[PDB]
């Protein structure tokens, strides 16, 4: 494959930061507690990755979504070890909120995105049918109400709102390839969101702070891309993975610029 593959999450303020990497079949796990990167415990087949994770008190929990074919296995991490999920239905995205939790991982399959969904009870498949062969994620919550943005790109990416009560077809727009791999983030309650766009070797960068979509300060190499934000009060952090072939480079906003990071693959 020209590039490794590769899905980030985060919790807290310190942070602590998950990145998994897909490498010809096998996902593996570096991690930040604020103190170095470090080589994790999480070790699975797969040729694709998902990630998202929810705090419970100061518990984290982590859910990975391994795709070898159309077979996908859930890895969950909750406390103790990473243990087999429930999970069935491949590329996917994943998006989880609240604590019981509400979980929604897409999958783009054969030129379809469908979804399947968590509420605590089991898992069952969503409305949401869309076409795509690229898929990723963001959601965020409004005191009680969810908002869900799903990214789907085929031939042009097309963005899909969940606001209460039905799908509908979003502002975004961007200038895309064929082929094109985008990641999502979002924060706060306007929302912002940050959509990063990997094309033909490029990634890019569309935002919206509630007014309109505009081309972001973010331009940096690689042919695939995932993207992880935490708020410290009102200030915005935001870690970008941007991969070409098995090289890995961690792009840094901290208010002030994109800087490199101290991420490495060791
Ligand atoms: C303490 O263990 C580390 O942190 C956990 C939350 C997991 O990411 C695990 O794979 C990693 O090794
Ligand atoms: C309690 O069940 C576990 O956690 C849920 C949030 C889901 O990830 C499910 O597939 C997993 O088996
Ligand atoms: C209530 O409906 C379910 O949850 C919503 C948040 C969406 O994920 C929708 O596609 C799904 O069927
Ligand atoms: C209010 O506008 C809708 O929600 C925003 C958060 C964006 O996702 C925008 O593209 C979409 O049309
Ligand atoms: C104000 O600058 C915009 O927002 C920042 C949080 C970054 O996403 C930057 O690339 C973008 O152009
Ligand atoms: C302070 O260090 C910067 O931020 C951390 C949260 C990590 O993303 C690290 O790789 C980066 O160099």
């Amino acid at each position: 494959m020209s590039s490794v593959q590769t899905a980030a999450t985060s919790w807290g303020t310190v942070p602590s930061i998950r990145v998994y990497t897909a490498n010809n079949g096998k996902i593996t796990e570096r991690c930040w507690d604020g103190k170095g990167w470090y080589t994790g415990a999480f070790n699975e087949p797969g040729d694709n990755v998902s990630v998202t994770s929810w705090l419970v008190g100061s518990a984290i929990h982590i859910r990975v979504y391994a795709s070898t074919g159309t077979t996908t296995t859930e890895w969950c991490w909750d406390g103790n070890g990473w243990t087999k999920g429930a999970y069935t239905s491949d590329q996917t995205a994943a998006t989880s909120w609240g604590t019981v939790p509400s979980i929604r991982v897409y999958t783009a399959n054969n030129g379809k995105i469908t979804e399947r969904c968590w509420d605590g009870k089991g898992w069952y498949t969503g409305a949401f049918n869309e076409p795509g062969d690229n898929v990723s994620v963001t959601s965020w919550l409004v005191g009680s109400a969810i908002h869900i943005r799903v990214y789907a790109s085929t031939g042009t990416t097309t963005e899909w709102c969940w606001d209460g009560n039905g799908w509908t077809k979003g502002a975004y727009t961007s200038s895309t390839v064929p082929g094109d791999q985008t990641a999502a983030t979002s924060w706060g309650t306007v929302p912002s969101i940050r959509v990063y766009t990997a094309n033909n070797g490029k990634i890019t960068e569309r935002c919206w702070d509630g007014k309109g979509w505009y081309t972001g300060a973010f331009n940096e190499p690689g042919d695939n891309v995932s993207v992880t934000s935490w708020l410290v009060g009102s200030a915005i952090h935001i870690r970008v993975y941007a991969s070409t072939g098995t090289t890995t480079t961690e792009w840094c906003w901290d208010g002030n610029g994109w800087t490199k990071g101290a991420y490495t693959a060791t």
